[PDB]
DNA sequence: GTCGG
DNA sequence: GCTGATGCGC
DNA sequence: CCGACGCGCATCAGC
């Protein structure tokens, strides 16, 4: 299907969604608005009534009439209404800074602070991550191209290895399955030594390192098993820099890190079939580890794993190549 | 808002 | 000061 | 009808 397909009626469901879940803080309604977009969007059928679309898991009978109003008037005059609502658009936006949620969107537009503009005058009332991505907050909207990720990855393999060779790290998230593009940079991280049952800095030197050559620009957070934050890629000489870029580290157990992998590999229709055979076959698959399940439902203790083909074949199912995850 | 036990 | 709740992002 | 739809880190709220 094709975006001018259904566009419009997609549109209107994700912008819906947005205000449920920055607005109104309804994160349920928010994902029922985002389930029915999605499987609208892969309705191959340009749509002519909301009763079509009510066939249609995840659509059911309010969405089925906002779509007759749509289709007969080109537009919802709760939506429109919503929009030229000053307040309400006004939170709705802020939270497009990473950092500023629902509450603090609230929050800033209760006293008068809506703007960009308005966050920029007001810095002693932004935490360290809301300032950061205050200052990023046109790069962190954009794409990174497959080309770039590369040139991202060469760096982190790189100053991992230089680090200490024995590390392991994984870049996943749709890049591993072959995206032209990315969102972010999610690198998994593991290291031999440390095991569920094992040092408290094997994250810290990674970062460090990553650091000390100017990949990383930022730190959002930084825990012992876990770190968020801001790179970029040197410039071209002379040419124009290239924009900062998201990029998590997450430090995994060897021994639960290919659950990991496949994990944060996705896709999420994947993961969720693959959970579902499982389950079928007698398996529970978390991000963490593959346990088996007894004749009463009472979870065993976690098989071991050393390779995301492991996983498979406990459940009897053939190897798939990321590339072949979309679901 | 949608689904289903 | 410490402990648990909350916000946030994923 | 009516409940469902996980966790690390930064920071707050309460003691
Ligand atoms: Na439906
Ligand atoms: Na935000
Ligand atoms: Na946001
Ligand atoms: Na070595």
């Amino acid at each position: 299907p094709q975006e001018t397909l259904n566009g419009g009626i997609t549109d209107m469901l994700t912008e819906l969604a947005n205000f449920e879940k920055n607005v109104s803080q309804a994160i349920h309604k928010y994902n029922a608005y985002r389930k029915a977009a999605s499987v609208i969007a892969k309705y191959p059928h340009k749509i002519k009534s909301g009763a079509e679309a009510k066939k249609l898991p995840g659509v059911g009978t309010k969405i089925a009439e906002k779509i007759d109003e749509f289709l007969a008037t080109g537009k919802l005059r709760k939506l429109e209404k919503i929009r030229q609502d000053d307040t309400s658009s006004s939170i709705n936006f802020l939270t497009r800074v990473s950092g500023i949620g629902p509450s603090a969107a609230r929050k800033f537009v209760d006293e008068g602070i809506k703007t960009l503009e308005d966050l920029r005058k007001n810095e002693d009332k932004l935490n360290h991550h809301q300032r950061i991505g205050l200052k990023y907050f046109g790069d962190f909207e954009k794409r990174i191209p497959r080309e770039e990720m590369l040139q991202m990855q060469d760096i982190v393999l790189n100053e991992v290895k230089k680090v200490d060779s024995e590390y392991i790290a994984t870049v996943c998230g749709s890049f591993r399955r072959g995206a032209e593009s990315s969102g972010d940079m999610d690198v998994l991280l593991t290291h031999p030594s440390f095991t569920s049952e094992s040092q408290p800095k094997l994250l810290h030197q990674v970062v460090e390192q990553l650091q000390k050559v100017h990949f990383i620009t930022d730190t959002l957070s930084k825990g012992e098993t876990k770190f968020m934050g801001v790179c970029q890629l040197p410039s071209k000489n002379d040419e124009k820099e290239y924009p900062h870029r998201r990029i998590d580290i997450r430090l995994i157990p060897k021994d639960q890190y290919y659950c990991g992998v496949l994990y944060f590999t996705g896709s999420d229709i994947f993961n969720k079939n693959m959970r579902a055979h499982a389950l079928e076959k007698g398996f529970t698959i978390n991000e963490y580890t593959i346990r088996p399940l007894g004749v009463t439902g009472v979870a065993g203790e976690p098989l071991p794993v050393d390779s995301e083909k492991d996983i498979f074949d406990y459940i009897q199912w053939k190897y798939r190549e990321p590339k072949d995850r979309s679901e």
